[PDB]
């Protein structure tokens, strides 16, 4: 809600000034030169001054070609009473990031909790599985999830079986199955795929040196502080819920199920962080309300581990998620992040990613089949 | 009559909260001015509880604050035009009953203990619950008519526990269904949408005379239907209830659709939409084509509504209508669900303190359906809330039952 | 004219109009810089509408380059609103914008202000509300290629106690050689001499410079907002213009006038008893006021109590169903309800002199009055000046209507 | 108190729109006073600190409930049906609670001269109160005007106040308790038997001040001088750069018979200065101030000077009270001593009259 709101008001002022359908190249190219200036000198840039929480530009964002591409198809400037909206600027920034990938991509990462199964149940989309299939032939595919199953690959495969079903038919002969990765526990458990389209655990020895270290005792007392507070949350609000503890995660689960108020869940999240602050713990963790789980580790550092493990340059990486569902350390600080809000947008970006170096193909981020 | 209800049939959310293609699931994360204009009475109470919370007194004795609010509510019930509440909030509505807002808060606070929170103040959704509680607690003498907004709270129908509650309440009061769907006077198509509800009526509502209390208002306020002993819908002739409705000349109805048709044809050209226009007897719509369905941008559909409203003002038309979106298509109806409610209580000769409407104000504008003007309204956002409110209505007068507006089994 | 004599503006917890607390020019601009967006937007919606446009151009880092395409598009809307004030696109975006009696060259006004003060060279301070108040004042002055026949001043806001500025008495004098009108809420019946005492040093200047060429006849004074008219004679002395002479240009209000005074008096008597005020009520033929008593100086009435009393009187006016035009103001230390309207007093002066509205200009400070009482740009072109330095700058530009118009600094 | 005043403004607004503020609101007020008392005991872990981050520290227990009753009984703002409490009335109530918390009196009373004493000093009734208060406490005046060691230049501004001391505060030796701190926190002065200012040697009080070396003080002025030099050329100013040893200023030139700089340019230049210093990794407390017509960046701050006079005169923080105007410097002294926010001379004399009667007199902070 920083860079998007930045352009939204700019377009709102061009709208009410009655010039947004005319030649706004002078305004667009000044913003683009701002973005190019920020890409070269990201510290003490002019964009940094206006938007202090702005990330790092790993690419040169062609925001002028992104607006012209979106406006030629959807004619948002021909609307007399409806200015450009939050979602249209978001589509334009997704359009600019895809257009900036002239070199191509070697690693494409997904947020499964938001992109592959936002419903909360196993993968289920053949067309989406087909896009991931053909993209796996050209690049590495990694999937990041907050599921807490420790290191048993059968539980993670249960959620992605419909996706691994498609790998069985087309992704075994050419050896592309070797490049598919799964990071469980946000950033603590890694899995790969074999010839039989089955997930197997990658031992820590093969990738532990790519993850920043956190003390075992530090991990535990994070869960200890989280445990006592949830116990008080149960007694304070008379909840019919139970605490489920794992090696690096602890959760507030309702008994089979019972409904916990969304506000009480948010209240519990604010008691946890505030308590961890009072004990002067500096280790990164992720207290998450799903409509509660406290994982030691976040999905952003999990994207970092995968970039080091595969030895990929920041330019050739792109992450796909839905920032509506979390409001968190932004994953945009570690990779190029597309923001998709429904499956039709996800299949639109994946189709344009399949045609990156092709000039005849126009980038689309909203309608897969239009 | 609809002349007394402030309709704004022809009168911006940069975040597009009402866009359900992007707002796909339970909404909770995201909105101040948007929630305020949907109901200024809720946000009026949200700001008062927030100050009591930040003054560190919301879990102590706040009866002094609640009772002065309740007295303002009682006074607004007695003189709704010159009351203090009418001055602080201008678009409140009419309190057809005295609202016991204090006991409604104690009831919600005793079960959910929202004042025990240290960091989350009472939210907009919780005050809406407390309001629904006050509306139900005010029904001390019962209900004679219960209206449902089918498009917002019922839809086809597929909920056996919901059908059972309606059947149980059908034995005690008139049940009316108001839908924006228009299938002319053919009750077959309306029967297909309410089939599982009518099939339940066949089993439990035929022997007693309860099936005679079921009404269906199609076309928002244009096509009325009743239920026979075979649990089958049949048209109530227009001549039977036409005098309960503000008369709109047939020449005015067609001209409204003619204005809407030419605006929509221009919207098709301006944006290259793969859509066509299907025209009904009293309604007209912009419908996306089927891909050899297509998609029209949510912002283009919102642009088309405003153009249609602005062109109707240019043509000096004061007839009530409802130009609205609906996610995927555009629809202009020469009809109004608020007048549809007024027709029903005039036909049934119901006094206003014995009527209750159930709808989801998130999915409609306050210009089309103004808040608290036809009857007392319940704002529900999910079926579990609907089931909880119906069971609470089912257990009126039953002192053993504590009214619940959020959780059915809890 | 969309008058809201009994309506009220949104409440201001910051009390910007409280002159006792906001008594420094340094205090005002700091609070203007922060706690002020809602009040400034209500004082003039077209200025704040332009502030947000430049703020977006500034933040996009293009305000230093060629922004003519934005400025000329804004100017086209001002021309279309001048040609169709009822259903202009500008009317849709700004409901309370008002009437443009002239074609405003807003592009040429921005250039003129920017080339002298270089507000565009700033990197951290975008254009402010007061600078887009200045560019618009310049746009209205540049719009008078066909000049002015009448120039009106709000003496309560722009000239004064009594008139005391000979340099300001120099500008009006040579301007008097066009019609000059003085509008004042001060009510002294048809007593021509009591109005003289407050314009004493202005009229004494007229005696030395405006008698020979006969310019003294074109000077007018509207007293009681719109109740008592005065002219100037050969001896620089005000004399009463009989009400019979001009009353047909004014909306007739039934001698209804007395009932407004009875309503306000009874409300102010309750106000005194409610807050234990050491004040009395003074009643004139067409006005009534709450004045504090003398200290056995004079006592002090709270600004908020004066605010409460104003709202009460206007609500009591509504419940009595009186729709006659009037003005109840706060006045800082004393309250006054007058059966008259300065905006109506301007229309009388325009009708009395039969002058086109394109040839009329008004000088006043909108910080000191409400828009429901004097609507924006509905009687004539209006210049919003904040201190005598801006008044002399604007008057000097009107004099030389080689000269580059200046509205901010008299010398510079 | 900008954050604390709006805290109560918003709470009294809800009591207004709930129709209960004229009724008995003792439960709401004493719930607030309990939060204030808990903050006085544990300021770092208080509920109030979570609500207001910049609340600071309360050196006294605030009787905000008694302050509300006192203000409302005389002015009856709860009888207003349409004008809820304003920012100023809560500010008046916050001044009442602080004066009411001084049960044991004051040993030091401090004045910001630029904000509350300069309408040169010309007010006899104000000079009469200061003379009376000097007979029972230490009176300190803090000024941003820096004339270095030269006491004759400072005395010009306080002449009519010092000449009032000459006729009343000399026989009892009250002049020995009058102090002047020029340069914000750099030049201390005292008064002698002739009602005349004399400078105090810095060696005698420098140990009460955090030390900044000639190397650091000068670099503040070097960066400011070059940023101000760019500003004069950027906007074509007819102004000069006046450099002193501990301050440097942008001063407009006089007219041929002074010129005026746009307030936005003076604000544009302060921001350029501050952001350039941060680029140079300087963390020393300086004060870049706008002041309407001329810019001044002084090495030092008025708050540091209040701490200097506290340690020098051996004054407990409960016995200190500062009088200033925070409308003029909202770009805080509340962290060093009890601070009253006054906006006009009548408020100053009202608050001062209440301080003379700290030990039947109902406190007043509005009209004397």
């Amino acid at each position: 809600d920083s860079l998007i709101m930045f352009l939204v008001e700019i377009f709102r002022s061009l709208f009410v000034s009655n010039c947004i359908d005319k030649n706004i190249d002078n305004v667009l190219l000044s913003i683009e030169e701002m973005f190019i200036d920020h890409y070269y000198n990201p510290q003490h840039s002019r964009l940094k001054y206006l938007i202090d929480d702005v990330g790092i530009f790993f690419t040169k964002l062609p925001i002028t070609k992104a607006f012209h591409t979106y406006n030629k198809k959807y004619r948002i400037t021909k609307r007399l009473y409806a200015p450009p909206t939050f979602n249209e600027v978001r589509h334009i920034l997704n359009l600019a990031q895809i257009l900036s990938l002239e070199e191509g991509l070697d690693l494409l990462t997904f947020d499964a909790d938001e992109t592959l199964y936002p419903d909360g149940h196993d993968f289920n989309d053949e067309v989406l599985a087909s896009y991931i299939s053909c993209l796996l032939k050209k690049m590495n595919i990694a999937i990041v999830t907050a599921a807490s199953y420790n290191n048993d690959a059968e539980k993670y495969q249960k959620r992605l079986e419909n996706l691994l079903k498609y790998f069985s038919k087309h992704n075994i002969k050419d050896g592309s199955y070797k490049n598919f990765y799964v990071m469980g526990g946000e950033s603590n458990y890694l899995f790969k795929c074999n010839e039989e389209a089955t997930l197997y655990s990658v031992p820590e020895n093969e990738w532990r040196h790519y993850k920043k270290f956190v003390d075992y005792d530090t991990v535990q007392e994070i869960l200890n502080i989280s445990e006592k507070c949830l116990e008080k949350v149960i007694k304070d609000f008379g909840l019919c819920a139970q605490i489920q503890r794992k090696e690096k995660s602890i959760g507030l689960v309702p008994n089979k199920n019972y409904m916990i108020k969304y506000e009480v869940l948010e209240e519990a999240v604010i008691r946890i962080k505030k308590e961890i602050i009072k004990n002067k713990i500096t280790a990164p963790y992720c207290a998450f309300n799903g409509g509660l789980w406290v994982d030691v580790g976040n999905k952003a550092e999990g994207l970092l581990i995968l970039q080091k493990l595969l030895k990929i340059q920041k330019k050739k990486c792109c992450h796909i998620g839905d920032q509506f569902l979390h409001s968190d350390f932004p994953t945009r600080f570690c990779s190029l992040t597309l923001w998709v809000s429904n499956p039709q947008e996800t299949k639109a970006c994946l189709k344009s990613i399949m045609h990156l170096n092709i000039k005849s193909f126009i980038p689309e981020v909203l309608y897969e089949n239009q």
